[PDB]
């Protein structure tokens, strides 16, 4: 889907968040859960948290946020040769998780968000266009696997 040029531009931008995966990891799901409460409904791990203060305070939020940024970057060092990858984050997904493809789209925003609002002036237009269409092609390859599925 990207270009070898854009593949770089990816992974360089991915070297920010591997700096700091942890704290990468939690203020994405703070930005997607205060950004979209209907999706904190998805982890009854989390539907406690009801406030920021409580997501920032939770330990096992930024774990998480660990766990998700790691398999996406595990996907992301691919470079689009990620079927085995995602197979199983699909199925989990759609049949465990039922998380409306929506929500994958809230995510990938709230990635691009977190990027610009911990590196400001750091993250290119350039950049941004190479990150967005990798978070893209990640969601049309599981919105395909959830076509299948019939979810
Ligand atoms: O936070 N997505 O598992």
């Amino acid at each position: 889907g990207l270009s070898d040029g854009e593949w770089q531009q990816v992974l360089n931008v991915w070297g920010k968040v591997e700096a700091d995966i942890a704290g990468h990891g939690q203020e994405v799901l703070i930005r997607l859960f205060t950004g979209h409460p209907e999706t904190l409904e998805k982890f009854d791990k989390f539907k406690h948290l009801k406030t920021e203060a409580e997501m920032k305070a939770s330990e096992d939020l930024k774990k998480h946020g660990t766990v998700v940024l790691t398999a996406l970057g595990g996907i992301l060092k691919k470079k689009g040769h990620h079927e085995a990858e995602l197979k199983p984050l699909a199925q989990s997904h759609a049949t465990k998780h039922k998380i409306p493809i929506k929500y994958l789209e809230f995510i990938s925003d709230a990635i691009i968000h977190v990027l610009h609002s911990k590196h400001p002036g750091d993250f290119g237009a350039d950049a941004q266009g190479a990150m967005t269409k990798a978070l893209e092609l990640f969601r049309n390859d599981i919105a395909a696997k959830y076509k299948e599925l019939g979810f």
